[PDB]
């Protein structure tokens, strides 16, 4: 990495907010002289601001700025858009000591471009929320601040579906069979106000028509809502019930009671205000065939209707009921985008599975192009970038502990994420126009002392250890999605123009622009209002199933590529508009060669047999993911 610690003093900025920076000066030299520190400030390929300060200082001496020193202030930058700060440390003879980049993000409010980060109980501590975990949340906090994180999904913080945040100092979450956890509220309190000290907003995860079953009901069984056919959730003519093993965990209630409509609301309001929640991760058990409690006993079907054909209806009466939070529900495997695409959800959320069938028809969900497909559904029903649970390798195992998948066999192996695994499935969604809900402060210790990434439903679990460098690269990640968020996810669409890369040596690399096969460079355009975008996700070598269940057994680094050759062509472009352009190519990626920086490249305009203009794009490297982007 650096050591210049590159720290701002919140998450997210208003335009009319000044940006404190705080960086470090090392004079890792053996000689006593000036050390600068050079931040410049860009918008995409311009550069806006050039900040600098330099400080004499003796052999191994450092200096960390002080308030005031590095600032950009109040109404320099753009609403609703993502910086770059490119930081180089210098020496008297203008070598470069060090250099780190870090991204600045303005914004309203975190809507627009969601970076969304989960916090959970400690599994080593039965999975509880207690105030002696607080250094290490804080700690874990402090990264994902300077990630840019603009809000945060607290996971299994309540005390019950209907009563989900008592002003209580303590409470046991008795839906908890495997581990029995307890919430401290003054740590979950402690952790919002920490969150709202960087800007960010904190979501409160709760069911949406659910209690638990060995509560007293809430509300009597003319608001419950009943099976229409025998299945998993018991018998045709009675209640809708979770269970495991045949004891009930859970009922579910009709989402057209207006009692309940009332209840829930009211109940995440004062249990919202209880903890300073910002607003409601909502959740629901499953889609169903249902009936109303006077229909109960009807067999037919006319009487019946589906729960997913209601969610609309019962998120708008919670968004009326609950105006100034923020509302969004796990739509599972995404099918339900066109039932839901009305809705007033200010976030789209969706948790994706190998096995839901695929945006892009009939076949599983299991490869990289299956993730973009979801999130292109998503920008085309309702315009707004899909926030994406899609949680990586989860090992298995069964009784005997033996392993059911590569990645359990990691796991007994003391084994870390695959890093570039990781890394693949974060770029698949970014690149694709979404965000990939992966990092977690779960105060766990095989976290490293970094931020965890999700790996189950069940966040608090870490069975495998994030290694130093995934945590490095998944740094400079954060900083690349906020950095070029206006590039990535703003007004941005497919472009129907066809982009190809090929080697130096006569090979075609982009073979399936889909994304669902691997062993290629996976390449597709986008179109913004005034400028071009070409996505390169290096699948040479590897396969292309994002999930990674099969861990180290399965590499997923790929064949690292140099001088590459991209086309790109320019229909119905006149021959000047086309030299203009090939002028004003850049790339960018966030892997370590450049870590956000974006360069000019060489680029050349030919024709195809009837005049039509092509760029002939050079592009010197490409490791996990780059980004060309033609001003146009
Ligand atoms: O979209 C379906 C997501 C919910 C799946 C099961 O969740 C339930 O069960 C989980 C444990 O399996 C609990 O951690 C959680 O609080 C509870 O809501």
């Amino acid at each position: 990495g650096n050591m210049i610690n590159l720290t701002t003093d919140k998450a997210v900025y208003q335009a009319g907010e000044a940006v404190h920076l705080n960086l470090t000066l090392n004079n890792t030299t053996s000689l006593a002289q000036n050390i600068t520190a050079t931040a410049e400030v860009y918008s995409l390929e311009n550069k806006l601001k050039t900040l600098q300060y330099t400080k004499y200082l003796l052999p191994n001496e450092s200096y960390t700025t002080q308030k005031g020193e590095f600032v950009i202030p109040a109404n320099s930058l753009a609403n609703n858009r993502g910086y770059l700060l490119k930081v180089n440390i210098s020496d008297s003879q203008n070598n470069i000591l060090e250099q780190g980049n870090r991204a600045i993000a303005v914004e309203d409010d975190w809507r627009t471009f969601p970076r969304y980060a989960a916090i959970g109980g400690s599994q080593k501590d039965n999975n509880s929320v207690l105030t002696k975990n607080l250094p290490d949340y804080y700690r874990e906090l402090e990264q994902m601040k300077n990630m840019n994180i603009n809000s945060y999904f607290f996971y299994d913080v309540y005390k019950s579906a209907t009563n989900p945040f008592p002003n209580v100092p303590k409470f046991d979450q008795s839906w908890n069979w495997w581990s029995h956890s307890q919430v401290e509220t003054d740590a979950v309190k402690a952790l919002v106000n920490r969150v709202h000290q960087t800007g960010a907003v904190a979501m409160l995860y709760n069911m949406i028509l659910a209690q638990n079953a060995n509560e007293t009901a809430v509300l009597p069984d003319t608001e419950y809502i009943y099976n229409y056919e025998t299945g998993g959730y018991g018998q045709n003519g009675q209640v809708m019930t979770y269970s495991i093993d045949d004891k009930p965990l859970q009922y579910y209630y009709n989402p057209l009671s207006k009692s309940w409509q009332n209840y829930i609301s009211n109940a995440m309001a004062q249990a919202m205000k209880n903890g300073g929640f910002d607003g409601w991760q909502g959740d629901t058990i499953g889609d169903n065939r249902v009936l109303s409690h006077n229909q109960k006993d009807s067999r037919d079907i006319a009487h019946s209707f589906m729960l997913s054909d209601v969610y609309a209806e019962f998120l708008n009466k919670m968004k009326e009921k609950l105006p100034q939070y923020y509302l969004t529900l796990n739509d599972v495997n995404g099918e339900n985008i066109s039932k839901l695409a009305n809705s007033k959800q200010d976030v789209i959320y969706n948790e994706l599975w190998p096995f839901g069938t695929s945006a892009l028809g009939n076949r599983p969900q299991e490869s990289y192009g299956d993730l973009k497909a979801r999130v292109d559904q998503v920008r085309q029903a309702t315009g707004k970038s899909l926030i994406v649970g899609a949680y990586m390798e989860e090992p298995k195992f069964d009784d005997n502990r033996i392993p059911l998948n590569g990645a359990a066999r990691d796991v007994l192996a003391s084994a870390t994420y695959q890093t570039d695994a990781v890394l693949l499935t974060t770029a698949a969604i970014a690149a694709a126009g979404g965000y990939h809900m992966s990092l977690a402060a779960l105060a766990n210790p095989n976290d490293g002392g970094g931020v965890g990434v999700l790996e189950t439903a069940y966040y608090p679990t870490q069975s495998l250890k994030v290694s130093k460098e995934l945590n490095r690269k998944n740094y400079h990640y954060q900083q690349f999605i906020t950095a070029y968020e206006n590039l990535l996810r703003d007004k941005v669409e497919n472009d129907s123009a066809e982009p190809q890369t090929f080697t130096a040596n006569g090979r075609q690399l982009s073979q399936d622009a889909l994304g669902i096969n691997g062993d290629q460079v996976w390449t597709y355009a986008k179109k913004g209002n005034d400028f071009r975008t070409i996505q390169l996700l290096n699948l040479m070598g590897i396969t292309s199933d994002w999930k990674n269940e099969d861990g180290y057994e399965n590499n997923k680094t790929p064949d690292e590529q140099t001088n590459l050759l991209v086309t790109y062509p320019l229909t119905g472009v006149s021959m000047a508009e086309a030299d203009r352009i090939a002028k004003q190519v850049y790339l960018t990626s966030p892997d370590d060669w450049l870590q956000s920086s974006m360069i000019s490249l060489a680029t050349q305009v030919k024709t195809n047999e009837n005049g039509d203009p092509v760029l002939y794009i050079q592009v010197p490297r490409l490791t996990l993911w780059d980004m060309i982007y033609i001003l146009e």
